[PDB]
């Protein structure tokens, strides 16, 4: 039951129809894991959305799930963005991946080939792992990992561009700021 | 080796850019499958029509039944609409479905209702009722159910309607082939 939001707005080159329709996908919906679910119908009642993951019931009662996946979405973005560095974590994929540009040009057939909607992740269980999990109510904490990077490849996560929609993990994406926030090693 | 349709992209209900991109959504992109099919081996080098999809294990394989999945549909939309079907296909469901009128509204429910990307199916076995397919290139055929009333639910199922699938199909939609071919000899 939360409002996200703030860092982006227009955020470069994915725009504000996109955006505050998608931010509203997101808040509009999703946040609908109360009203005859939560309080309303299939229980858990005292719970924190990452409590929500692990134990709660399926796909229904996993649109909860898709309010942890978008905030966190939003929160791994652009409009400042870049490319690693900046400590270990650069160090960390750099030998797990063995590069960056490898990296990158892995982290894909994790996003782009997934058969449907989902999100790709950069995750790590005890040092990384690259885990495709594209199905919505997929969120790698439910198990023994939890999430670097997410990038939702759910068919309106983009459109601006249509016939041949690839360029935009690629030419609208890889502007993907919060290196600093995906600054996670623990 | 498709190349077909049954009339032009669209005017009134489905546009122009909508029949533009979801039937080569279908088309050259879906050639995933002439990719990997004869080529190495599978064992569906032969296989008549889609018997590739009751021997097929999926995604980039059950691409087989995303071809199939979209040229069964093609049949289901034309410009001769009429929510009517007779009165042969009338008593199949004047007396399975409520009556018509409560089977769209039923039909709505396990359309919107399949959890990102999926379908809406109206099938029959030797036992009869509507089905809804959440997961992704689907299809009522590794059942053996035999019938088919069709729809898309994926996002590029509508660029039109951006968020608003109802109205996409509880609303447009109601424009089915005219329950002739749906209705059934087979
Ligand atoms: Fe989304
Ligand atoms: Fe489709």
């Amino acid at each position: 039951p939360p409002l996200p939001y703030a860092h982006d707005a227009l955020q470069p080159h994915i725009s504000k129809e996109t955006l505050e329709y998608h931010h509203d996908k997101h808040h509009n919906t999703y946040v609908v894991n109360l009203n005859n679910l939560v309080p309303g119908t299939p229980e858990f009642e005292g719970k924190t959305l990452e409590e929500i993951v692990k134990s709660s019931s399926g796909g229904i009662f996993n649109n909860a799930a898709q309010v942890w996946n978008h905030t966190f979405y939003w929160n791994c973005l652009s409009p400042d963005a870049g490319g690693q560095p900046t400590g270990a974590l650069a160090d960390a994929i750099n030998a797990a991946f063995g590069s960056f540009d490898k990296f990158k040009e892995e982290f894909t057939k994790t996003s782009v080939g997934t058969f449907g909607s989902g999100w790709a992740w950069l995750v790590k269980a005890d040092g990384s792992l690259a885990l495709c999990s594209t199905i919505g109510a997929g969120a790698p904490l439910t198990s023994g990992d939890t999430p670097l990077l997410t990038c939702d490849v759910w068919e309106h996560a983009y459109y601006i561009d249509y016939r041949n929609l690839r360029p935009k993990y690629v030419e609208a994406f890889w502007n993907l700021v919060n290196w600093a926030f995906v600054a996670e090693e623990g």
